[PDB]
């Protein structure tokens, strides 16, 4: 499938991408090291293989971003990418997840994705969203709004 | 969420990630840059049915710039590769990206899922981020690769 | 044609990917800017032009994995994007030149590409995971691996 090509290219772009915020944020090493895992035991699950990934997967997620959330202070109008340079790597990141979330969500039509694989992605989006504001709040960069 | 439209703003959320790295390595042309995000995004709400009566001044806006950046720099007699300061090559990979996003709103012309002002944009924006990577290097000192 | 372009433009991101990696890591910039050399003119000869790229230039990147591999040991693991942020960087030129290697690959199935296109990104795209590996065990950064 060029589809099921795609989705996985999809994803390698992703975790190159998360691999680059790492490197810049290392404090965030543990946690993003995690999200790299599941997405290539993701990978690995469109490649054929089966690592019973399941929906305790995607509580996970939601945990992280009410967890880290409570450092926040309301969205008060919409964010463009900027502050510190991995926070703007983490929003390069909730962009290409969000397109790794498309191919995956095309495969799933088909039956070659799992629910929990379109819905991990779906979930990570938000929680890398969170951690670009938490990054910058760290680091005392004020978010540049519209 | 037609896939044409999701995938036209989808590569304009890239881009506007990109420039906010830039953003973050060159903070000398923050505002510059900031301006250019704020109009990506309103190119990008608009095609997502908020219009917001986005002019061809826009263009205009990025052709000027594009002249008055290009008075820094000498006649260019090569193929320039990415490269340089760090910022000038994520200034081409933006304009990459740029050209992608491009690429997306050309196919919303037809069918008329986008305005013609949002392509003619994209497409000066392109050309401001080759000029803006170039002066980047020039004001840094920073020799630009060239092929060969 | 718009199979081209799509295709001019993955070479065009790859291209500039990889000047972010020579910026980070200037000890690999001539031989980075070789093959940034070298992708610009596979993308020419795409658009038309010729610079008669042949199976020479493949030759030229198998032995460059191979002279940079005899640095590494054996790998036992699944390695993941990350350590020295210019390893990190080679992991996203490889993940986009491989996506580049599929538009191109498409091409070559409409004769609108040669055959050796195809071959060199499939050999650079092996070449570019060895140097993020060279890059991390250079600068004493472990790699990050799955599980």
């Amino acid at each position: 499938d060029s589809e099921i090509v795609k989705a996985l290219g999809d994803l390698d772009e992703l975790n190159s991408v998360l691999g680059v915020v790492s490197s810049l944020y290392p404090e965030l090493s543990e946690v993003i090291q995690k999200l790299q895992n599941d997405i290539f035991s993701i990978s690995s699950e469109i490649a054929g293989f089966d690592m019973n990934f399941s929906d305790e997967k995607v509580k996970g997620i939601e945990e992280l971003i009410t967890n880290y959330s409570k450092e926040l202070e309301p969205l008060r109008n919409f964010v463009l990418p900027g502050g510190h340079i991995a926070s703007s790597f983490l929003h390069l990141a909730r962009a290409v997840c969000r397109r790794a979330e498309r191919s995956v969500v095309t495969l799933l039509k088909e039956s070659k994705a799992k629910e929990v694989h379109a819905k991990y992605l779906n979930r990570l989006s938000s929680l890398l969203f969170v951690l670009a504001l938490v990054v910058n709040k760290r680091t005392n960069n004020p978010n540049v709004i519209w």
